[PDB]
């Protein structure tokens, strides 16, 4: 494609974590968590929102899932689709050898026209 | 658990044809099936299947057993596939296959299986129902 | 097209090294959070991203860019599957809030040599 | 400061015939050109233009006023522009040029210019020193 990509940091907060967050980062409600939301453009396109959840406490493998989703509010807002738009989510969580998670991230497509291709 | 809408032969779609390498008047086997996870419904399943390479085989075979099936008796072994994996509405017809709402996010798969050889033999269209499903990669 | 997925190298809070300073508009003894990823497509390294925000910082637009190239030191040769010395190209984005206080400053460096944009006008 | 290397007409290569549109047979000027800041070199350039539409300009006017005097005279308004940026070792010819070493980071823009109504007039290719110069991304 040959296009100069860049983001924006759309939020960076410390926060109590979703429940999403809570079983991926195998945490409590009650243990912090440090997340970034960010919008990453190729050439001023917007391509993906992702969202980035940290365990506070910590200022190996890894493992994808994909999924599909529909375009939230704010989000379609973003992305410059329509709310309600079917996107392709993909959840990353990483882990140290422990098998201790220290990242989920959680990428979502401006559309609805992205596609992934695989081969076995 | 699993359900089967449908079970015919007919000529391909254009689509089928380029996925299956065949002409126009070669006929496929197209059958399509339901499967549920806690008797809910996760993914509807059209898939077509050249039928010269398969109709001399049992029903039952072609639909719980497919790959052991071929592997087994037609002599050509299982080779690459290639998976087309996105996003997609869900039209009323697969809402009401999988009983969600029109519009709900469905996670498309297209794949089209080959022999070692090349032919292809099989292309699989599969729509999941996003909330219920997640594609684990390798 | 191909899945992308990423690998965060490391993840620390430090103090901040010149062009952070100088980026981030800090002095000495202010404390950065520095992340580092390596973003794959496909199992193949495409870019290695350092990002540093203000500790401090736990409205937007706008932000900048600039390009320029680099030698691959053998710790970013290494983890992007090319040669100490290759030349590579180098992005660096600074963002700020609207006052002009700068909030964020991101390097990405491109695996190869080989890599090429392309602008229009 | 900026110093003219070299400056002659020639007949055009492969890849100035592509990318002006140009028939073999028709001359391109090639001027080759270093620029400094502070006395310490930048970037060094090699630009070739069409032969035809410069015959008549002088050359003082084509190495410092080029887009003016083009504009000024030629009865053509300067239209798209197109960029290529890519990172590149230092050859041994272009380190000396550059006083750095071969081997040493470059970045690469090469450009082709257009007027108004589609004819290029520009095929540029600028070396930078990696370490003294940063591209800055319009905004
Ligand atoms: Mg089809
Ligand atoms: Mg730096
Ligand atoms: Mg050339």
């Amino acid at each position: 494609q040959n296009r100069v990509p860049s983001s924006r940091t759309v939020s960076y907060f410390v926060a109590k974590p979703s429940s999403s967050e809570m079983e991926k980062l195998q945490l409590g409600p009650e243990d912090s968590i440090l997340r970034m939301e960010r919008i990453r453009f190729a050439d001023d396109i917007p391509i993906c929102f992702e969202v980035a959840s940290i365990p506070y406490s910590l200022v190996g493998h890894s493992n994808q899932t994909i999924s599909a989703v529909q375009a939230s509010e704010q989000i379609a807002e973003y992305l410059e689709i329509k709310r309600g738009d079917a996107i392709l989510r993909v959840r990353q969580v990483s882990y140290f050898e422990n098998g201790l998670p220290f990242e989920y991230v959680r990428t979502q497509y401006a559309g609805s026209r992205f596609e992934f291709y695989l081969e076995k």
